[PDB]
Parts: structure tokens; sequence; C-alpha cells
């Protein structure tokens, strides 16, 4: 059940081999599917390293670190013993903001609100606003939210916004809260498609 | 609970500073006391390096990284976070291997039975015979077992050797276990005296 | 005229030491004040590094790399020589790219026309809307623009957003420039105050 | 008569290369057959590495670098030199120490003395025990001896013990010597076959 | 026009890739021809090392580092850019010197004036001495001059003489120029060849 | 009598330490003293180097190595081991030459024969002529010889050039040979002093 790794963004990784002598000589080969990887890397530094133990280094993981990591090494009885890990990543934002709130609303008309900023997540997440603790659904009159979600290319890294309209009463209270999008084991995707815009 | 750690010897061991920034720059520094260390070592490689979170790296652990190992770190909301860690070490020997062994016994009087031989232990751990799958307590008649533990300088690792001598009967089967000394957690030892011998 | 360097932000820079010796052995130091440094570092590696010919050398730059480089050295007559380098670094964001845009417009009332964003820039620079390819000026009525640039914590890097509503008509067309902030030469900073918030 | 050396483990060896230029560039590559390959190394570093003079550097040399080491250069004048070194190597065990001694002997029946052990020699050598300081042959009456000679998988050195049994008297004295089993040059071994057992 | 490069020998170089993006990951490699180069380099330290930003390094560049420099890159946008760059270089010699000067002159016959000497000149460039600051040609009679280069193999660098012999007056004075043989641009050399000498 | 070392410059050099255990931990530091150093270098690269074994290690000897090479260890047994090297290097320079030679010779005038040169020496060591064999001594008549001696600023290596002339006979034939100045063993010499000229 080990094989799927979920690991921060920043932080080390060490995967090991299983098989490989406890320290050198040692016939082994690590290959890698990875953002940075064409099809495979292969060798037996702060890039990728292998430690004394055969073990595989990641310095500090990161979403090009995504994919699959794999170990072929030849065993201290002589046969060989494969490796096949799932790397995945996240990470965490920073607290989420309100921007340009209103001091007031005028009853029976349409208010913007606030904005609900988050930045720094993997992967997205997702922001929804709360009143007086409880979940806002949009509908089509009382409340409309428009969101928007814009990665930075320079980081892999998103930055949620999300912007409340509202035609109310008497004396409200509001916040946001942001939930990231992380399930509790493996999604499955499809190998992507690249069609061309005409 | 989680500033003892136990490691075996060979394998890798990360150790996080909590409060360090997720990366660079960082005002940090590991002090470390080992086998190695005379006093305190003190850093901001293959011996012992740090990460770009700011955790440490030791590449292969061995007897020579026992002791204490901290970090201080200005944190990034200003102010100072501190981390504690002890480390121990352990090696599992090979197999036990009867050395020696008798063909055949003598009712009546005493045979050497054999030796039972682990290699390359730590800590030491312990020999035990079993005759038909039961404990044998030595005796000062019907039994006795001369036993040696012997420490490899160049290494540190152990060599047990037990040797039986009984005095018996029919057809008996008998077998050597090796225990490891290893507890759940934590022994408490003083520091140590070294008297000279005149 | 050449002690100040203007650098973009990824990219090599080379500061050299005029005095040293074509190639070692040689006398000399770099101090160093950035967004690294506490106070002032020295040396005498992907950090910074100091090559043969005693130049310092940063491999690849960023907004941490901002600050005064200086350098002193023996020279081969036997007196001393000094370097002073102040470097400032840039970053151009990506095309800027118009959100949330309206098919339509009511003429007489407000409509909120779309938002322009630019990605990735430092120092932050403007952002600013044409119509027709005139600059436009916000009034309180027939126009306003509510702008925010926000700087990601992670890179230093900053993203501004431009929100453009208007009480226009015919047929107009509309397009957004970004103007980087930088200017000819240096401009004259104080030394940072940080008050506290009760 | 030099292409022959034998080396303490632990220490450097530096193997030249005759024909390379003092100094680069060079035209040259080494191929090894150690304990560490699995059919022959190649280049042109704590492993194994180059020296500027073209020279093979092995930074402490160990049971595992005993093989042929060689070199092709193409030299100054043009054309190819060779070079050819067979390397071996030795450790020196410690002292060698007496366990389990007798602290009083009885006349006519056998007694066991006391085991003389040596630890951590390459190659094994031998141990033989003199009384009065002359070599004790062993017999089958008076005399008897068993000998074990064990070998560290976790580092190629050996332990021998050596325990002897007499049959004897008035006042004797004993004591034992470690001979190490190193000619003076070369032997000469057939390349090794591994049967299986069934 | 910036596909020529001159270099003074000892001092640092980098070469752009240009369409190389401005972080990893990057498709480029380097391949270079040198005086190192038996035939193409390829690579994507001390030697040649490739910056963050894709760039090419050289940390002291010097005779050998003379020749073609080619970088291809796949663009960010998918297809590739290529690079071109031509390296020469050169070093400026010690201040001339006169050695083994007369100090009296004879009337109406040809005495030995002394040697001009520039020692470490790359490309060797040339002497020339100048009596009452005009530049002397040499004749048959009144005087003539020896010169002689002499190419350091250890270091690629020249040494030029040149001595004076003139047949004289009343009271002249003497100096001696060394103007290096560089030209503005590039200028174009064929290939060579090597015939054998019987 | 093994605390002088002659070492050809190029070539790497290894000093052990005696007393410093063969493997690590180890408390030892070496100083040194050589044409790099402004007083004393201390360590516990490519420059100098320790070895596991603790041993220094100079990759390829050259003139600046010249100097005092000490180590300081804490010993096995607890107490310190000196250890004191004196290193002194050299160059053999390329064959000599004669360059500028006379076709033919008058008797009864002197005739400029031509110069032997050699190029590349450490230390200077002489060129002397032979005619048929014989030393020739110079004498004020019928033979004289000016000789330069040139150190390369650049290298450290010294160019011996020397100029005969003669005042002759019938058919005699020359020759040059370099004596290197090397002697046997440790020449003695004060400390430097450098007065200024005024």
């Amino acid at each position: 059940m080990g094989q799927n790794i979920t690991a921060r963004i920043g932080e080390p990784l060490v995967l090991s081999c299983k098989g490989a002598p406890k320290k050198p000589p040692q016939q082994l080969e690590w290959k890698l599917n990875t953002g940075r990887t064409e099809a495979w890397k292969v060798l037996s530094d702060s890039v990728a390293r292998i430690l004394p133990n055969g073990s595989l280094l990641l310095p500090a993981t990161g979403i090009v670190d995504e994919g699959t990591f794999r170990c072929r090494a030849t065993n201290r009885r002589g046969k060989e013993v494969k490796s096949n890990y799932r790397v995945r990543v996240y990470q965490i934002p920073g607290k989420p903001e309100i921007v340009d709130p209103a001091s007031e609303l005028t009853a029976s008309v349409p208010n913007k609100v606030g904005t609900c900023v988050s930045e720094g997540s993997y992967p997205a997440g997702t922001l929804s606003w709360h009143l007086d603790g409880k979940l806002l659904i949009p509908d089509g009159k009382e409340t409309l939210v428009k969101e928007e979600t814009r990665r930075h290319p320079e980081t892999g890294l998103f930055t949620l916004r999300s912007e409340l309209t509202v035609i109310p009463g008497t004396h409200p209270t509001f916040s946001c809260s942001f939930s990231l999008g992380l399930p509790r084991r493996r999604p499955l995707n499809t190998a992507p498609i690249q069609l061309r815009v005409r």
C-alpha cells in the first residue's frame, strides 16, 4: 500500500530500493519519469541523488518531481529486486484574506461584498464563503459569486479569488474558508492529449 | 514523543528543524554531539549535510552517529525555534550458525555439543539454546555454557559465541536462537568514567 | 559610472575585482549585503562563488541578490585595491491578458468592462488602458478603475490587476498596456523602518 | 618489476600513466577490474579519480580495490602508451590475545590451555603457539589444537582463533604468535569456479 | 555581429543560449570545438559548465578555449533555437625591457645597441625601435636588426626579442615599443595541414 | 632522513601524518607554509586536501607548493604525534636548441657562433658548450660567452640563453649541454630581505 507517496513541495524525499545491499558495491539503476523527464532519466545530485544504501534522494521536492520512480537492483543473493513508487505532491497556500470589503450594505439591491483570496496552493483547492457559519450555495438572485483560479507559470502554484455579490435584513457576519482539493488516495487520470486550436 | 530516533546502521536519516522556513534564506544552525564530536560540531557533507528546507541529513547512519542533534533556527515570524533529537542505532547480525558440532553423544559423561555463533550485531544482543524447542537454563552439572562477546574495533559491531557442554537419554534435537538486546524505548545511562589501571 | 548594475532575475552576473592578479595566489576578500545577508557575508558556491581571476560569480540572479557587493584585494604591487558595486534586479512579467470581458455595453449606465492582468513582474510596474489607442485617465463619472497589486511571498514577484468600469456612443475598441516602473538610473531610498501595529 | 603493487588497506594509492602529458589536454582512459567492477569500469571520484597529470588516485584502498588497473593514453608524440598494474592489498590485525586461560594444569590428563585470538587480518595469516619459545607441532596425544578462521562479510577481514589442549612436568611458560601469510611476491591463482550444491 | 568574441586569457566568459528557458527544466545541449576538443565535446565544470539559465560558463579563459561554441535548445514554444559563437583570445605581455645595453657608441663602425624583450604575449605582436621618437626601418648598412619570436609550449605565450646593430653623429636617444598584432575583427584562416619532414 | 621531499612540478604528492588513525574519526590539523601562504594555512581541495587516512594530498605540485608542511594529530592512544616535511620542487626544461648558427667561420677574427637555448627549467640550471666533446672555459681572447637567464613571472620557470663568440684552424665540431643545478640534498638559505631602491 506504500508505493504511493504524497509529499509536500519543498521538503526532502527518500525512496528505498528493496533488495539493494546495505553498502557498496551494488548493481542497481534508477529510472525516473517526472516533469523534468523527457522520457526516462537513468543513474547508478541536487536534482536527484543515490545514497550509500542505494536509496533515492530528492533534496527538496517540487511539482516537477511528480511521477514514477523505479529502481532495479541486483540483490545480494544474485537475482533482481524491483521497486516502483508513484510520487504526488502538494502545497498549502497562505492564510486566505478578504480584499476590497464593503463597510455597508443596502437592503433590496445587489452589493459587491468583497473578494476572498488564497495565494500559493497546490493543487488548487477551493474557496467558499460562510455567513454566520453556514455554507453559502450560489443562487441566481439573492447571491452570486464569480471565482477565478490562475496558475503561476514560474512556480506552478495557484491563486484563487472569489468575489461575492449579494441581494439582501439586519446584522449578518461573514467569513471565507479555503478547502484544499486533496482527497484520501490516488485519483486516476488518463494520459493527456494536446489538440491544436485553429 | 518523537524526539527519540532509533535507526538502522547504514541507512539515511533526516532530522527536521521546526520553525525553519520552507526555503532559503534561513537563519539556522545545527550543533551535534556524536562519536565523531569532540565537544560540539556546528554548521549552517557526506558526514552531515543541511537540506534546502533546513533539515539535517546523514547519508548513511553508523554507530558513530549516536548522540544528540540540536537545531536552533530564527523562524519566519522572527523569533527562535528549537529542535532536539536523540539518535540511537542498531545492526542485525547475520544468521546464526552452529560450528564444531558433535555427531554423537555418550550418555553419563560431558560432551562439547557445538558453538553457536552470531556475527555482526549492534548492540550485542544474546544467544540462547533450545533443546526440542524449550529454553535451556545453565546448571552446574547436566549442562554448562561458556559464552564470549567480542567487539570489532574497526567497525564497532559484535560477535557472540556460545559453547555448550552437556551431561546427558535417547534422541534429542538442538537449535540456537539469537535475541537482540534492544528494548522498547530509551534506556538511561550515566555519563562514562575512565579510571586508570595500575 | 559602472558601479551600478541592473540585472534580470534568473541570469548570471560577474563582478570584477580591480587589482586582483590574473591568477592565484591572490590576497582578496568579498563582503556582501543582500536579501540573504544578516549583516555581511565574507569569502576568499551556487550561492556566490569566486572565479580564478578573483571576480565574483552569481550563477542566477534573483531579487534576494539586490544590494552591495564589495571587494578588497591586495594588488600585485603590494597595496590595496577596492571594489564597490550596487546591484539592482528586475523581472518582465508575462503578456498581459484581459479576463472577464463584457460582450455588450448599455449606453448611459455603468458596465464592468473587464480586468487587465499582468503576472510575474519586478518591480511592479503599472497597467493602463487605452480606448482606440489613447491613454484613459480615471474620472469619477464616465469611468473608474479599481487596481490591485499583490506580491507573491514565495517568489517576490508581483501580480497586477486593473478592473475597468465605464459609463458611456457607438463602436469603441479597447486594449490594455503594461508599463514597467523601471526608470533610467538609481532611485534613492531611505533605510527602512518597521513600526509595530497596536 | 614495478607493475605489481602491494598496498595496505585504508591508505591512498597513486598509479601513474606513462606517456600522459604533464598537464591537460590529454587523450587518456583508465579501465579497471576490481571487486567493485562487474566487467570493466572506464573514465577519462572518492571511488577512483584521475589527477591533473593523468595518474589514477584511490583515496583509501580496500580489499575491493584488488585487481587490474589499466591505462591507455595518446602520448605527446601522438602515438599510444600503455600502462598495466596489478594491485594486491593487506591488513595487519590487532595484537593477538589469549582468552579463557587456565590457571592450573593437572599432569597426565588433557587440559584446555586457552584460545589465541587475532582480530582483523588480511589475508588470514596463521596463529601458532610457543612453549618456552619453541614452535609447537600438533600431535595426536600430548597436544592437539582446534583452529577456526572466520571472515567478516561486512568488511572482508578475518578473525583467527586457536584453541590448545595439552596432555602433560613442572613449570612451563606459554605464548602465541601471529604470522601473516603474505609471501614475497605474486602468488598465482586460477580464475574461480562456482558449482552449485544439491 | 556579436557571434564573434574576443576574450583576454585568464578571465571568465559567459555565452548565452537564446531560446533556453529562464529556468529548469530545459532541453538543451552544448557542443564545443576547442584546443581541448578532439572532435566535439557535448553536455547538458571548471573546464566548462552550464549555468541555471542555460548559458555556457568558462571560469578562466585560455588559448585552449579558442574555437567554436554551439548550443542547440528546445525553446519554451516547443521548437529549436540555435546558438553559434566564435571565441578568440589574447594576452598582453609584460612591460618591454631593454637588455644588454651599450653605454657608448663609436661613430663609423657597427655597434650592438641592445636587445628589446617582450615576455608573455598572445598573439605574438611585434617589437619596433624608435630613435628620438621616429620609427626605424631596417636597411642593410647603417642599421640592421635580428628578431626572434619563441613560444612557450607549456603556456602557448610568446617571447619576442629584437637585437639592434647600428652604423652611425652626436647625441641620439633610443627606445623600443611593443605593438600587439591584434587587428579590428576576424582574420580568416585555412584549416591547417601537417606534412612530414623527410 | 625522509622529512625532505624533492618533487617534480605538475605531479601529485602525498604526505603522511604518523599517528593518525587509519580511518575517521581523527583529531588532526595540517598547517602549511608555501608560496600561497601569507603566514600559515590550516585545515582538518584541488589546492590541498586531506585523505581518509589523514594524509595530505596535493593533486599537482608546482613551485608555489615549496615550503613547510606540518601535521599535528591526536593519536589512537590519546596523545599527540607531530609530522614535519620540507618540500622542494623542480622542472626539467625542453631539449636545448641552437639558434642563429653560423655556417662558416673566418680564422683570426671573432665570429658569433650561435646561441644555445634551454626553455622551461626549474631551478635554472646552467648551459655549457663543448667543442669536439670537451668543456669550454671562457677566456678574454679566443672565446667569450654572454649568457642570460630570464624567469617567466606567469609560471616561475626559467629560460637560459648562451651566446658564443670565438676567435679561431681547420674543422671543429660544436654542441651544447644543459646541466640542471640541482645538488644531492638540502641547500641552506637565509630568510630573504627586500630593501628599497632609491
